[PDB]
């Protein structure tokens, strides 16, 4: 059995087992960093039945919970928040902070949106490219969805620079151990104090919202708050940057394709639909662990063993998504869903707010910026580490 996670085939593309095994052995096993095996599945179908089957838990302290590295095993021991639940505990404890997220809330959320990219890109404009290129990642791409997420929690608007530094600082690849555990201390400690803030004076942010329905009637307390909170936070931020970065990297890779958005803004929705699928950036959260024997394909799933649903894998199924490998934002769509952000319950809560941020950015970064150039080779972009998720580090531009 192979080593799992595999590594990435080069910088962009998803790693080179998948497509082998999508033709060949479709639901095999692969070998864990602890030694022990776990169930791969990579076709578009057999993820959607993992995700939804009713025989699978995401209770990691179950036998057999497929963890990846140490540190999730010993994260196993914390109490959970509603992503590590199965029903009804998941959509009791997720509800209460899903109002925020809903397309219609999303949708009254876009003037908030447009301003926060607009005021970042026309800072961006004012310190200008007039001695070397700039990171749009530390200039753009990290505080548009950080300001954002931490606005929605509740920071005010003089604590965001910080805290924006401190959480880039724990998925830094360059961060010592010491470093990434003080960055994260130091977000913790940040959210408990303004969690007793907002139980005395509540305002109009998801904190004070969790604080006056459910903290102080009991069903939730504090510190199931905090957590809940810094889950909202850490769960979509890092990911959300390098969708921005990938995004960027990808037109810069498919002139053609700029040349259409730069023409028609309003591409900027089917762009970012193909961008999801095509740089599936969060590729190993949909894991479980089977509660009883399932079949999937011709393979026997033994109770208490652990699968893994490579959705990387499914938004490139040749038989759900023609030409899958070809980036196509103008390509027809098929009944299937993408699966970028999961599938079925434990489908990403903020879906709909990644998106119109991502559209929002799309349709208004080459109207600003309509000269904005890669100033590296494109061979030279310093992507994530091939055994992580795609993403970027950093991306110097000039404008
Ligand atoms: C492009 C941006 C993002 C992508 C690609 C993405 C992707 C995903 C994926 C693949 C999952 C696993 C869903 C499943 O189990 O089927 C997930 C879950 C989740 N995501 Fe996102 N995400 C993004 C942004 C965000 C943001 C901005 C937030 C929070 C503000 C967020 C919060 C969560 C949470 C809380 C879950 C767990 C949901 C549950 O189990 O009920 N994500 N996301």
């Amino acid at each position: 059995a192979p080593s799992f996670p595999f590594s990435r085939a080069s910088g962009p593309e998803p790693p080179a087992e998948f497509a082998k095994l999508r033709a060949t052995n479709p639901v095999s096993q692969v070998k864990l960093f602890d030694g022990s095996l776990a169930w791969l599945v990579t076709k578009h179908k057999d993820v959607c039945f993992v995700a939804t089957s009713e025989k699978l838990s995401k209770v990691r302290t179950r036998q057999g919970f497929p963890e990846l590295s140490a540190s999730g095993k010993q994260a196993a021991k914390a109490k959970p928040t509603f992503v590590d639940m199965d029903p009804p505990e998941h959509m009791h404890q997720r509800s209460m902070v899903e109002p925020t997220f809903t397309p219609e809330a999303v949708k009254n959320l876009q003037p908030y949106i447009q301003r926060t990219v607009d005021d970042l890109l026309e800072q961006m404009k004012q310190k200008g490219c007039a001695n070397g290129p700039v990171d749009l990642v530390k200039e753009f791409a990290l505080p548009v969805p950080s300001y954002i997420i931490y606005t929605l929690l509740g920071v005010p608007f003089n604590d965001l620079e910080y805290l924006t530094q401190q959480n880039a600082i724990r998925t830094n690849g360059s961060s010592t151990a010491r470093e990434a555990s003080a960055a994260n201390q130091e977000l913790l400690d940040y959210l408990a104090i303004l969690v007793e803030q907002r139980l005395v004076e509540p305002k109009d942010d998801i904190i004070s919202k969790l604080c006056t329905e459910q903290v102080k009637p009991g069903n939730i307390d504090k510190s199931d708050a905090v957590q809940i909170a810094f889950l909202l936070l850490v769960a979509g931020n890092a990911t959300m940057v390098n969708m921005i970065a990938l995004g960027v990297a990808t037109l810069a890779q498919h002139p053609d394709q700029l040349a259409q958005l730069k023409a028609n803004p309003s591409l900027a929705p089917q762009f970012v639909e193909e961008l999801c699928r095509y740089h599936t950036a969060s590729a190993l959260a949909i894991k479980r662990t089977a509660k009883e024997d399932v079949m999937i394909g011709d393979k026997l799933v033994r109770a208490n063993e652990g699968i893994i649903a490579s959705n990387q894998s499914a938004n490139r199924d040749e038989e759900v998504f023609e030409n899958p490998d070809e980036f196509n934002m103008n390509r027809k769509w098929p009944p299937q869903d993408p699966l970028g952000f999961g599938f079925g319950d434990h489908r990403c809560i903020a879906e709909h707010l990644a998106k119109a941020e991502l559209t929002t950015v799309f349709s208004t970064l080459y109207q600003k910026f309509p000269d904005l150039k890669v100033a590296v080779p494109l061979g030279k972009i310093n992507y994530t580490p091939l055994n992580r998720d795609v993403g970027i580090v950093d991306l110097p531009v000039i404008f």
